[PDB]
């Protein structure tokens, strides 16, 4: 490999100075899950969509859970470090401006940890049904950071209290944080997609 090529991924070269839009699929998805979704969203962002590097007999993800589902913290740290680099490296390559990310479930989770470990990398992030189990140590982000969390209130995978708590954690780094709830489960509602559209409209 090379360094911006560190994940296998789809890409659509955008205008110089325009956002780097990185989108991260859920467990079981891949590089085409979110690609055109976000091409459509930021008509001229440079767009970047990797397939995760862990395979869970078949289903691809961005970091390892043990059997019966508990996150592997060494692998998560490994993957967070890989993502960060991958993003910085493509920033260079396309001469992109703001970095924006969007993730669903497992993908919002790797993205959330980046928000935590590199608090100053992202300008905007949308977390779709995140699950963060631990309590993040808090480092300050950029006052312009904007984050959107979308969540289900009967999501058997994402306990309300943990979403509510991730919310406050990010909110303490600085920037804004907005959570849009729906009754209902792990599914993305059309209402979530709306809020996504309204949220990223500030960026182009």
């Amino acid at each position: 490999p090379m360094t911006k090529d560190s994940y296998f991924h789809k890409s659509r070269a955008g205008v110089a100075g325009a956002p780097l839009f990185v989108l991260l699929h859920g467990t079981g998805g891949d590089e085409n899950q979110f690609f055109d979704f976000g091409a459509r969203l930021l008509p001229q962002a440079t767009i970047l969509s990797p397939v995760g590097d862990v395979s869970e007999h078949g289903a691809a993800r961005f970091f390892r859970r043990t059997g019966e589902g508990v996150y592997d913290m060494v692998d998560l740290e490994r993957a967070t470090g890989k993502m960060a680099d991958f993003i910085k490296a493509n920033r260079e390559h396309y001469q992109a401006g703001p970095v924006i990310g969007l993730g669903f479930s497992n993908g919002a989770n790797i993205l959330a940890n980046v928000l935590i470990e590199q608090p100053e990398l992202f300008d905007a992030a949308v977390l779709m049904h995140p699950l963060i189990p631990f309590e993040p140590k808090i480092s300050p982000a950029k006052p312009t950071r904007r984050v959107l969390i979308t969540a289900g209130e009967r999501d058997p995978i994402c306990p309300v209290q943990l979403t509510k708590a991730l919310e406050e954690s990010l909110k303490a780094q600085g920037g804004t944080v907005e959570t849009v709830w729906h009754p209902g489960g792990h599914e993305i509602r059309s209402g979530e997609i709306d809020a996504v559209r309204g949220f990223l409209a500030a960026y182009g």
